[PDB]
């Protein structure tokens, strides 16, 4: 074994969770528009069935 | 000597975007429990419209 081996592993690891990040920001975006929606339309159903009980 | 210093670098760096990925990953965890929840009240919500109506 060698130290520059070592170096150069520690290198690739980093190049490989910058990549990582990258998809993460984008699944996170998508994830967050997901549970906005979902929250609005919730916001309507819940109304609209306390307008059937009154 | 330098040696530790080009180590310790090198470690700081992977490191950092590690915790990075740490995260976003606990993050995305978060909103997909989010999800989740909401999913479970919109379903039952819808369910309990189409019977009424």
């Amino acid at each position: 074994g060698s130290n520059n081996e070592l170096y150069l592993e520690l290198m690739k690891l980093r190049e490989h969770s910058d990549q990582h990040v990258k998809e993460l920001k984008t699944s996170l975006k998508k994830c967050a528009r997901e549970t906005a929606d979902l929250k609005f339309l919730n916001n309507q159903y819940a109304h609209k069935l306390k307008l059937l009980e009154k």
